[PDB]
C-alpha cells in the first residue's frame, strides 16, 4: 500500500487567516491524490481531485497543490464554516488509501 | 439530483450479521464503482471495498476480506454490504461511495450508516 500522511493531526488557525495543511506520499503518486472535508455529523465533501483540480461547485478559496510524493492543500481564507477534519487520499494504485487527518481549529 | 440513500442505524449484538443497503439514483447506476468505508469514531478514512455493477466483481481492502461481503442489485439500483462475526470492534461509521473508474476520486457518499455491536 501507499501512506498516505498528514503529519499533523490538528492545525490552528484564525478566521481571514491563511492555512495549508500537508500531505506526504510513501511513494511518486504523480498528481493522483485527492482532498475531502468531512463536517461534523456531515459525510467526506470531495473538494479535490487530481492533486490540485476543483470539484464541481467548489468555492474560489480552497486551492491545492503538490506533485510525486509532497502534497499540500490550502484555504485562503478561513471561514467559520470551514470548520472540518481533512483528509488527502491518493488515487495512484490498489488499494486506494487516506491520510491521517489533520482536524483544524 | 443524484443521491446515495443508506439504511438505518442498527443496533446489533455481537456475532451476529447485518446487510447495510445503500439505493443510488440520479446517474446511470452501472457506470460507476460502488465504494465503502469504515470509520471507527473519530478516526481516519479506511476504504473496505468497491463492487462492479455490470457484472458484481468486487475487490477488497485485504483487511475486510472475510468481514465484508459487497453485492449489488441493478434492477433497484442498491449496493449492499453484509459484515459477519460482529463485535465492537467493527461498531463503527460506514460510508457507500461511488467513483469514477478515470479520474479516479470518491465524488458522492451516503449520509451514513452507524453500526453498534453490543
Amino acid at each position: 500500500d501507499i501512506v498516505m500522511t498528514q503529519s499533523h493531526k490538528f492545525m490552528s488557525t484564525s478566521v481571514g487567516d491563511r492555512v495549508s495543511i500537508t500531505c506526504k506520499a510513501s511513494q511518486d503518486v504523480s498528481t493522483a491524490v485527492a482532498w475531502y472535508q468531512q463536517k461534523p455529523g456531515q459525510s467526506p465533501k470531495l473538494l479535490i481531485y487530481s492533486a490540485s483540480y476543483r470539484y464541481t461547485g467548489v468555492p474560489d478559496r480552497f486551492t491545492g497543490s503538490g506533485s510525486g510524493t509532497d502534497f499540500t492543500f490550502t484555504i485562503s481564507s478561513v471561514q467559520a464554516e470551514d470548520l472540518a477534519v481533512y483528509y488527502c487520499q491518493q488515487h495512484y494504485s490498489i488499494p486506494r488509501t487516506f491520510g491521517g487527518g489533520t482536524k483544524l481549529e
